[PDB]
């Protein structure tokens, strides 16, 4: 699926992200522009052999199960594919726990690169929330 802005950011705020961990809504609605441009079926294969997956290309390294990341974890108990629904409940509550490991959204090397800093409430203005 390919969320609008203001569609995404409705789903998130019912999920809870809505300053989950201090981060604003538009901070996870930025996030997820540079991930994914809002596509729930986005992959990308890391380097390492790692994918990210979903709207916030959540790292199979430590979060999801793939089968195919040597060494890795699946901390969040999920297989990869759940990541890539329609549904963003999977997604959303992921990220709850990434954001929760220390770091905050610099997990995220685009939110710390792209979203971090600037005026993220420009991505929610005019949604009806
Ligand atoms: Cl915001
Ligand atoms: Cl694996
Ligand atoms: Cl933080
Ligand atoms: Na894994």
């Amino acid at each position: 699926k390919v969320f609008g802005r203001c569609e995404l950011a409705a789903a998130m705020k019912r999920h809870g992200l809505d300053n989950y961990r201090g981060y604003s809504l538009g901070n996870w609605v930025c996030a997820a522009k540079f991930e994914s441009n809002f596509n729930t079926q986005a992959t990308n294969r890391n380097t390492d052999g790692s994918t990210d997956y979903g709207i916030l290309q959540i790292n199979s390294r430590w979060w999801c199960n793939d089968g195919r990341t040597p060494g890795s974890r699946n901390l969040c108990n999920i297989p990869c594919s759940a990541l890539l629904s329609s549904d963003i409940t999977a997604s959303v509550n992921c990220a709850k726990k990434i954001v929760s490991d220390g770091n905050g959204m610099n997990a995220w090397v685009a939110w710390r690169n792209r979203c971090k800093g600037t005026d993220v409430q420009a991505w929610i203005r005019g949604c009806r929330l």
